[PDB]
């Protein structure tokens, strides 16, 4: 056995030593991941809703922490405002378990987190959770498939940890990634091809028959959204999830969904955007909101963002 | 706790029982269970090459049956000849480690078998491994996702199994499963797009514009087979995987590959083929042969067919 | 000869002046008639397929007739989109030749329609075929026997027409049929006894030895739906339709089948159920679904529902 | 000027050329403007009754439409069955001069209809109109404010037209209106505060003390229906007229006043319900019949809902 354990707590505790926190971020971490663990187990066997039972579970365990003051899921029509006795500084928006629907393919679902700090000093409410995404303190997510994973962004860098089943904790596994240049990855369901603008359709155009004659770019949608996420974040390469006529604006939701991810992209060097604008500056006007999304490596995303201009003739 | 735990291989057990094994068969799939969960942990962990590990344990625990006599490997130039003394009369062909190219981004790897009877006197060769699909007595996968499953088609139906972590046993899950009729999903890579030929670029128009103005399919490519195929088995629609530039003949081999899961399919009352034929009927010349293939739903793969000869022209 | 001659055409044309048609439903009838009257002609001499020279010819007349946008056959694996130039405002499911396999033994065949009008402002699509049977407009059959029939429900009763093959026009025979109240015959293959379930097997059995000492129901089944159905309309009783092994949901189609015969059973004064619901109301949600049927005279299915109830036990 | 008008009647003209009318609808809509627009004249200058005027125009100009057959008014005790040289094939329930009572004050007045269309055979009744409101094919109201409007809700969405004084025409002004998600007003009459049932007594205390500390919901009630509905569509929110003392079962009729108004709810997108079922499920029984009603936007009556059944300890 290891004598010299890297966890995600030795490692929260040592970034937090920096800044000088209070510790409350720790707890906040230290609850949320007894959560995750919680479900990764319910998941494991879930076959011999999760939904509710996952949204509880996060629920209490981010009240018990003494480090949060309003709660914000993508199962609860409202935020919640927590007791005063269990009163903390962060606001944390959430989404317990995403992919939950095609979920018995075993297609890598999971649990999402956006945390910011309170700012007003006034009783706690719906508007301490409606803060633009670049206002975030930490961000991550964890990925349920062959391994649990929770990939962490703190104001510095991208970090990986890997749960060790054997002893319960998250091992550091990778440290301040990267997302790579340019990939050679796309993603997204082509199935509505027929609702895309003409800014996606040229861009997908110019991946499988590359003007400059290079191999084209390969396929992949695994169908939950962490799960394309992290693969791009890993391998590079991009991800769209634009407006069409089911969903207008989009179909994930802005809060929960893709400030925590616009954020990790852009800690990992990535760019995460609406096509208008980044995904981060949007200011939120509903808990519930969504938003379009293109992210990925920079080179791509950006290659992206010229073909959407050229039919904007804005 | 349950205190009647019904395991695979009690289920394995009833079934020989029908048929009059001598247990064989018992043997050889409790020495690949253990040969799974042991490359479920490895998994699991391997982060805090695998591909050769688990090619050795399978190959080791499959000779330690006394259950077999021919082992075919992925991982293997030629075939092997199991030892006198460890000697057995089952052939079985295997992929120990499948997806293990973009297993970094947690998608749904897995190991492959199919199991034929011996049928020749003689010395065991190679030739006891090239039998036709539809000569296989058993098949199945291990899809090492979210939870461990595995997908067992004997000759009586199709059933998933998952592991159970607390006690290392697969329980069974869903008994005689069948795979819908028609679904609405449909999965490929089409980054090689360019490369497609005029039947399948045609399809899979249909798909995205319906004639009949239905709902387009919904497009699904997570990167590995098992994941593909487990999706496809699960939910419906099809999976295509047909030759191009870069792989003339399909990409997928024949023995250990398309063959298990074409007979899966079949038994499930799916449908698996080349175009110009079934898999399971192809007659293999060389152990590490390759075969288009196309599968799922048979209101799917029928609906290809036809525009399949609409363009064969014969 | 007679001077004031009762065609179909005078009658579905004083009754479209009710209700205020623009006359489609009279070209949909017209065009029908001729189709019908083209394949007792086939049928009459075929011998001195018929299914797909049936199939084409009720689809062609259907088309001509300007008065109808989407064409549903048990014939067609997908819905058929008529032409914008010949487009009309009513859905057609029909059965062009159903019993085409006993059809040598002489067993009256026929061919069945139900007709919807399209609801949705929107572009025809197969959702306009997949609407409950409660939403019928009319609904009719012809029986191919010693003569040529065509029983129609409007939506004001049933009407019994035979084809006076002299001139070529159906003349009313019957007007506002309805269903005696009890029947004595009850009509099924017994053959399949073995896959009865426990409610079928009772019921039967109270019609071979009555409780209260009555005669004993006759057994009668023509092997042709059509056939059967019209026996029961005529002389009363009951037909049961019910899922065994072979066909675990039953056998007869929803869409063209089951829904024009309960509809015009019920118009009739009978009714007709799948033990759990009646078929009128059954949502579909794929063109070619199946369905259990039992119809016939009020007292008797009633019978039957009590039975089906004491063995659900719900 | 424009040379190209774009009139209510040119828009219902195209609607029926989907659907293939004979045009009755355009003769029954173009009449019944005629007699908004003499109403809207008698109003801009009644000052310098009414009721019995507006009710003899509207059923006059309905009666010289030869599209109508049965004719219900608030301002009759009876069903009208129009003469068989005029009759038609719609059903019109029709509340002339709605808000009559508070008319001095200049708080918003108007015009309420809802159309269906026949079904029976036999000769017209009063059974004619009492269809559930979810069988209307039309509805809409005018309202007679600062300009004069008429807002139409046909089987493809919500259009507000505007009335343009100088050629006497509606102009069409909104296409496809939607209801916003959830509004922040709420309006019915508190000064019942004191009859009100605990659901809503609960309901109306979250709204100006929201738990999640937000802003709390603004008041706002005119006392003219059509007005306070009108609004809602407009800026969303909520509307609310329950049961009390006076007012047992609602005061608001169901025929001609909350059915139009559900179902232009429904087709804009909102909700409209009595707090146990939704108003346009309701089969009625009388043609004077009234009806409890919340209705408004989707997030605000499933709040009122929840409320509601919590109190139903059902
Ligand atoms: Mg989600
Ligand atoms: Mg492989
Ligand atoms: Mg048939
Ligand atoms: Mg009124």
């Amino acid at each position: 056995f290891d004598t010299d354990i890297s966890t995600m707590t030795r490692f929260v505790m040592e970034e937090g030593r920096k800044a000088g926190g209070t510790g409350e971020m720790t707890q906040l971490l230290n609850s949320l991941c007894t959560a995750v663990k919680a479900i990764s187990t319910a998941v494991r066997k879930a076959g011999i809703k999760l939904d509710v039972l996952s949204n509880d579970l996060v629920m209490n365990m981010l009240k018990s922490s003494f480090a949060t003051c309003v709660l914000v899921s993508e199962e609860d029509k409202n935020a919640i405002i927590v007791e005063p006795e269990k009163r903390g500084k962060y606001v944390v928006c959430f989404d317990p378990l995403d992919g939950s629907s095609n979920i018995d393919c075993l297609v890598s679902i999971g649990t999402i987190f956006g945390i910011y700090r309170k700012k007003s000093t006034d009783e706690p409410s719906t508007k301490d959770a409606l803060q633009p995404g670049r206002n975030l303190v930490a961000a991550g997510y964890a990925l349920y498939g062959s391994a649990t994973m929770l990939v962490l962004a703190g104001g510095s860098g991208v970090n990986s940890f890997m749960l060790d089943p054997a002893i319960g904790e998250f091992i550091l596994v990778d440290k301040n990634v990267k997302i790579k240049k340019k990939g050679n990855i796309y993603s997204l369901n082509e199935g509505y091809a027929k609702d895309f603008d003409p800014a996606v359709t040229e861009y997908i155009q110019k991946k499988k028959f590359p003007p400059d004659n290079s191999s084209p770019y390969g396929a992949r949608y695994v169908g939950s959204m962490v799960a394309d996420v992290h693969r791009t974040l890993v391998y590079g390469g991009i991800f769209l999830y634009p407006a069409n006529k089911k969903s207008p604006d989009g179909k994930l939701r802005l809060l929960y969904e893709c400030n925590p991810m616009a954020f990790i992209m852009e800690k990992a060097g990535g760019m995460a955007t609406t096509g208008k604008e980044a995904i981060l500056d949007i200011v939120p006007t509903d808990i519930h909101q969504r938003a379009p999304v293109i992210l990925g490596s920079p080179d791509d995303v950006q290659e992206f963002l010229e073909i959407y201009k050229k039919h904007a003739v804005k």
